[PDB]
């Protein structure tokens, strides 16, 4: 069924209701994914230094994922908004990957947080079996080039 | 007039001339956009540490340009595809913005890149007045919000 206009616009509704913002609720969608990332999925808070112990309060009342979480809540809607246009696409993913590597990433990662940022979207508001699939289907596409291009830069990769 | 989705549409077409990519060809439209900016503005080369005496050979024997000319490019590209929604947009000047804070830049500067921008486009191939009103309507956009946010930050502004 599913081709690159679709998904977009798919994985963009699911989004609309978790914009953006300098207001108070836009500022807290973004401190929410990581309050969740971090309590659902506390193993992984290993990569951000310092924060690898945070409890759901300690980030809630942060300024560092205050920053964070409206950081990677406009990697989402960007994610989701220039799918249409594959080669930029495929340029934005491989910037991701390139900032990312200084934590030196587990290369199976880069397929998880899609079952983290569904699970997120899936906990504050609403979903849906085809928005899910949508973004599962960009995580195939953004894991594709992600490997692609962890192999390319003579990197760990799977 | 012209309208976001107008806007858009212009500003994405004149890019394909100029894509992203991993072959010799895409690295290389990075790099002549510094080529070009070095060689029409070079009082801004006072930014670029190190780079502040380069050429066009300096630039294009180096490899760190290579790397920062697909940062350029790509974010403008994210610019003009993301343009028809409006918060994200907004959201990822702010982010521009933010990594902007080291440089100190002259804050009038944020209106002036786009006159770069149309300049280089000029240089490498076809741009047209609609084309070029485009950008220089999505810049009044661009700016509008660089000025805003700079001042809600506590940072000088125009
Ligand atoms: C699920 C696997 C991921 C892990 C473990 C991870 C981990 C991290 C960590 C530790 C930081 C730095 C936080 C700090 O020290 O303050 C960071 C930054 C960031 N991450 Fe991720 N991340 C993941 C997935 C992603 C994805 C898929 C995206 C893209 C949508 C993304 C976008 C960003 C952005 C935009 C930043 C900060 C700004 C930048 O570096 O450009 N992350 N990440
Ligand atoms: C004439 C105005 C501008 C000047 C003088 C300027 C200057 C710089 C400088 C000094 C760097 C550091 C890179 C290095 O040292 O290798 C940089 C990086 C970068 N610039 Fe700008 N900039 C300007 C406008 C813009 C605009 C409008 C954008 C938005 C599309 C932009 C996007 C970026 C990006 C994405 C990077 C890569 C590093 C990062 O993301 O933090 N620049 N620029």
């Amino acid at each position: 069924s599913m081709n690159r206009q679709e998904i977009s616009d798919l994985c963009v509704k699911s989004l609309e209701g978790r914009m953006v913002g300098t207001e108070a609720q836009n500022i807290e969608n973004g401190n929410a994914f990581y309050r969740y990332f971090f309590t659902n999925f506390p193993d992984l808070r290993v990569y951000f230094k310092g924060a690898e112990k945070y409890t759901a309060d300690d980030v809630k009342k942060s300024e560092r994922f205050d920053k964070q979480g409206q950081r990677i809540l406009l990697a989402c809607h960007l994610l989701a908004n220039v799918y249409t246009n594959e080669e930029v696409f495929k340029g934005y993913v491989r910037e991701t990957i390139n900032r990312h590597r200084i934590y030196k990433m587990d290369p199976a990662l880069w397929m998880a947080f899609f079952t983290v940022f569904t699970g997120y979207l899936e906990s504050v508001g609403s979903l849906n079996d085809q928005q899910k699939a949508a973004w599962m289907a960009l995580g195939k596409e953004f894991n594709a080039e992600s490997q692609t291009h962890l192999k390319n830069s003579n990197l760990p990769h799977v």
